[PDB]
C-alpha cells in the first residue's frame, strides 16, 4: 500500500518481540512469543537457538498477519538482541551443535578461573573493557569447542560458525548470505578489541577459538543484506540495523552524547551512559563498552550490569507461584508500609556490578514469624532499586558526572511502586517515557536511518515524551538506614559459598 | 457413668489442647483451640493471657461435652505448658497488667545485654543452668515492671503476682486458692537456683523482681488444690500434675533413667536427655534444667533448644500462604528429588542451641531461577532435621552417649518425609510411637499418679508402642555435603546484623 514501516525484532532473554513503527515513530503493531529457559545445573542458563529462531519467525508472521501492514510495506528490518548469548552452528546444515549458552549462565566458570590463574585478566580488561566473568561470549565458545563431542574437529575443519544472537538471526534470515555483527554486539564477546576495532588474535588464541568461525564486524546502521524471500513472504527486505539490546535502548532514549544515561529494567538491569568518542576505564566495577557505530563514528559507553532485575518478579510468578502476573506484585507490595527488615538479594546467577562474584546465589534476609507474602514480595520488588543504586554509585564515581535525572525503560517501569521506591532510594528523579519500547525503537531507527526512512537520529529526541516523573519523597535518614541494610544483605550473601 | 478419667491440659504456644485418658492409657477425647499470636514488632512475640485462659476453659468444656464423659467422672487434672512465657497480674482483680511475653520474644534483648555487660552471665549460668538470652522468664518480668506504667509501684505494694503459664492456669482454675509452680517450670525462669532448689535472692535482685510476686515451688506430681466449682461444671476436681511441656513429653516417652532421650517437634524443637539425680554442665550450648520432681526425688536433664521447628511449616501456611495445611507440605517436598542447593534457616527469633545468637533472623540461601515452590518447601522441611542434628552433635559431645535411636513426638512426626530425612541426615534410627501426644500423656500420668489412678510410672513404658522405625539410607558423602551447606547457611545467617 502507500504507507511504509520499519520492522524491529527484539530477541530478548525470555521472549522475542516484533514491533512495527510508522513514519511518525508510533507503534503500528506488536507481537511477542516466549521460548523455553533451560537450567540444567545450579546457575547454568541455556536456550535452544532453534527455538529462538522459530520464535522470531513466529512474531514476524504474527505482526504482519494481524495488524494492517503487509510484507511489501516493510522498508527495512532492525535486529536487536540479548547480548553475549552464544550460538555455534554447522554452516552447511544450519543446525546448532549445542544449546545457546545464555549470558546469565555460570557454566564457563572453570574456564574463567583457569585464565585468571594464568594471569590474563588484565589483558582482557585493557583490550575489551570487560573482565573474565562467565557473562561474556568468548568462554561460552571455548566451552562448546572443548566439551561438545566432535566440536573441536569441525572447528578445525572449517565447518562451524560462531555468533551472538544478532549474528545468528541475520544469517538465518538472509538465507546464509550475511555473517555479521555490529560493533556493540562484538564488544561483548571477549574477543573484539574495542580500542582498535578488530577481532584480537591474542585473545582468540587464549580462548582457543579459530578465527574462521567469526563474523565480519560492521557499523550498527547499514544494509547488511536482505531477507531471503522464503523467510519474508516472498519479499527481499533490507536488514539494516543491528545493535545489542541495551545499546539499542540507549540510542532509543536519545542518549547520544557524552554523559547521557538510561537504565533498562528487563530480565537484567542495565545502566549505560554514553561517553562520546572516547572509552572510559572504571575502577568501580563498570564495563567499558561500545555504544554504537553510525555516521562513520563510534561511540563508547560505561555500563553497570545487574543479572537479575525484572526476572526476580517473574520468579515470584513462575518459580514460587505467588503471583499470577508481574503487575499483580504491586498490590501485594503496597498493602504493607515496609518490608519490616526483609531483604531479597536475587543473585540467581551471581552478582555483576560492582561485586563481580560469579559464585554467589540468591538469598533472603531479615525473616520473622510475622513476615507475610506482602513483605516478601515487597522486598523482591525493592531489590530492583537497591541494585540500581549500587550501579549509580559506581557510575557517579567513575564518570565524574552527578546524575540529576534518570530516563528509564523496560517492563518493570510500568510499576509505580518500583519507580517511586527507585527515586526515593537514590534521591534522584526517574523519568518514564510515553513509549517504553526503547530497545525496539532504537533498532528501528538504526535500520530506518540506513534505508532513508528517517533523515536524522534527532527525530528520536524530538519524539520522546515524558509520561511520568517520579520525585524523591523519603528522608535522608530512612534512605541511608535502608541502604545500609541492603549492603549488609549483600555482604551476608557473599559468605554463602559451597562450591 | 461410673468410669473415671484423667484430664490433661497442654497449653501450647499456638493452641491449647485438652485430652482425656482412661485407666488403659487410651485417649478418650481430644479438643484443641488456637489463640492469637501477636508480633507487634519484628522479633517480639506476645499472647493475651485472658485469651489463653478462655482457650483452656473452651477445650475442657468441648472435650467432656463432646465425648459424653461427665465432669464428676474426672479423677484429676494435669497441666502442662509452653514454658518461659510470662504473665504478670493483679491479685485482686485477676487481670493481667500486660500481654504475656512469649518464650520466643526477643523484646527483652536490651535487658539481657545490660546484665551481660555488667558481668553477670556466668552467675546466671552457674545457678540456673541457663544463660542471659531473652528466652527465659526473668527478663520478661523485669520488662513488664520497667515498661508497664504503674507496674513497679503495684509490685512494691504487693498487688502483683508472676507466673509462667502453669502457675497462671492453676491460679485461675483453683479460684485463686493456689499460686504454685513445679520444679521443672521454675527452672526455666532465670530466678530459680536448680542446685539449691530455691528462688535465688541474688538473681532476683539483679532482675529487680520483688520476691512477693513468686509462687511456691512444688513437686510435679502432687495435689496442689482443686478446681473452683464454677470453672468445672460444679465439681471440685484435684489439680495434681504440673510440668513444663518438654519435660512432660520426656516423662511421657518413658525417659526416666540417665541417658534416656527424646526430641519433640512442636512450635520449637526440644531434645531432652534425662541425667538422673545430678545436674550436668554443658560446654556445647545445651541447657542444664530440671526434668521433674516425683517420689521425693528431683531429676535433671540436658536440653537442646530450637526456637522454630514446626512453626517454620506453619509459616509457609499463614505467612507466605503457600500451603493450605502443614500436612500438604509433604506432597510438594517429595515432588522433587532434592532442594538443589537451597537452605532455609528459620531463625525468626534468633538461634538457640548451640549458637545462642539472639540477634540472628531468618534467612534463605542457594536460590536460582529454577528454584520452585517445591524446592523452597522441601528446604523449609529439612530445616527441622538440620537443627536437630546441630543439637545432636552438641548433646553427644557434652554427654558420653551417642544416640543409637531417637524417640520422637510432636506434630511434625506424622510427616514421613521429615522423619526419613531426619534419620538419613543423622545416620541414626528415628522411632515414632503409636500415641504421639506424649506431652499430654506425661501430664496425665503426673496427675493420675498423685491421685492413685495409676500406681506406677512403669505403665508408660509398658503401654508405649512402636508405630514406625525410620532407618537411615543416605550415602555418607551426600550427608556430609548436605550438612556442610547447612553449616555455611548458618554462618552466613549470622553475618546479617543491622542497626
Ligand atoms: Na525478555
Ligand atoms: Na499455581
Ligand atoms: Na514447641
Ligand atoms: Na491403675
Amino acid at each position: 500500500a502507500m504507507e511504509k514501516y520499519i520492522l524491529s525484532i527484539d530477541q530478548g532473554t525470555t521472549s522475542s518481540r516484533a514491533i512495527l513503527f510508522n513514519q511518525k515513530g508510533e507503534i503500528a503493531g506488536v507481537a511477542q512469543r516466549e521460548f523455553k529457559q533451560y537450567f540444567p545445573q545450579s546457575g547454568w542458563v541455556e536456550h535452544d537457538a532453534n527455538e529462538i529462531w522459530t520464535s522470531v519467525l513466529a512474531v514476524m508472521t504474527e505482526v504482519i498477519n494481524e495488524n494492517d501492514v503487509r510484507a511489501d510495506q516493510i522498508a527495512g528490518i532492525g535486529i536487536t538482541n540479548q547480548r553475549e548469548t552464544t550460538v555455534v552452528w554447522d554452516k552447511h546444515t544450519g543446525r546448532p551443535i549445542y544449546h545457546a549458552i545464555v549470558w546469565q549462565s555460570r557454566q564457563t566458570q572453570s574456564i574463567c578461573s583457569e585464565l585468571k590463574q594464568q594471569g590474563y585478566e588484565q589483558t582482557f580488561r585493557d583490550k575489551t573493557g570487560l573482565l573474565l566473568d562467565p557473562y561474556f561470549a568468548g568462554t561460552k565458545v571455548k566451552w562448546i569447542l572443548d566439551n561438545v563431542e566432535g566440536a573441536r574437529e569441525k572447528a578445525e575443519n572449517g565447518d562451524l560458525l560462531f555468533g551472538t544472537i544478532d549474528t545468528w538471526l541475520v544469517w538465518k534470515l538472509s538465507g546464509k548470505a550475511a555473517h555479521i555483527t555490529d560493533y556493540s554486539n562484538a564488544s561483548r564477546t571477549l574477543m573484539f578489541n574495542i580500542h582498535d576495532l578488530e577481532w584480537d588474535d591474542e585473545l582468540l588464541e587464549l580462548l582457543t577459538v579459530p578465527k574462521n568461525m567469526l563474523p565480519e564486524v560492521k557499523a550498527s546502521s547499514e544494509v547488511y543484506g536482505k531477507t531471503i524471500d522464503y523467510h519474508f513472504y516472498g519479499q527481499e527486505v533490507p536488514i539494516a540495523g543491528v545493535a545489542g539490546d541495551q545499546q539499542a535502548a540507549l540510542f532509543g532514549q536519545a542518549c547520544f552524547e557524552r554523559g547521557d544515561v538510561k537504565n533498562t529494567y528487563g530480565t537484567g538491569g542495565f545502566m549505560l551512559m554514553n561517553t562520546g568518542d572516547k572509552a572510559v576505564k572504571s575502577e568501580s566495577g563498570l564495563l567499558t563498552t561500545i555504544a554504537y557505530g553510525i555516521d562513520g563514528k563510534v561511540n563508547y559507553a560505561l555500563e553497570g550490569s545487574i543479572f537479575v532485575s525484572g526476572s526476580a518478579i517473574q520468579w515470584l510468578r513462575d518459580g514460587l507461584r505467588m503471583i499470577n502476573s508481574a503487575p499483580q506484585s504491586e498490590s501485594y507490595a503496597t498493602r504493607v508500609d515496609s518490608t519490616e527488615g526483609v531483604y531479597v538479594v536475587p543473585a540467581f546467577v551471581g552478582l555483576g556490578t560492582p561485586y563481580w562474584d560469579s559464585e554467589a546465589r540468591g538469598a533472603i534476609f531479615g525473616l520473622t514469624r510475622g513476615t507475610e507474602k506482602e513483605h516478601f514480595i515487597r522486598a523482591t520488588l525493592e531489590s530492583l532499586c537497591y541494585q540500581t543504586r549500587d550501579v549509580m554509585e559506581a557510575m557517579s564515581k567513575d564518570s565524574g558526572i552527578d546524575v540529576q535525572s534518570l530516563r528509564v525503560d523496560g517492563g518493570a517501569v510500568k510499576n509505580n511502586f518500583i519507580m517511586q521506591f527507585q527515586a526515593d532510594i537514590v534521591n534522584t528523579s526517574v523519568e518514564r517515557p510515553e513509549i517504553q519500547e526503547t530497545t525496539a525503537l532504537g533498532a528501528a531507527f538504526l535500520a530506518g536511518l540506513a534505508v532513508g526512512f528517517w533523515e536524522s537520529k534527532d527525530d528520536i529526541a524530538k519524539n520522546w515524551k515524558l509520561e511520568e516523573k517520579f520525585d524523591p519523597k523519603m528522608d535522608e535518614g530512612e534512605r541511608e538506614k535502608l541502604y545500609r541494610g541492603w549492603k549488609k544483605a549483600v555482604e551476608a550473601t557473599q559468605v554463602f559459598k559451597t562450591e
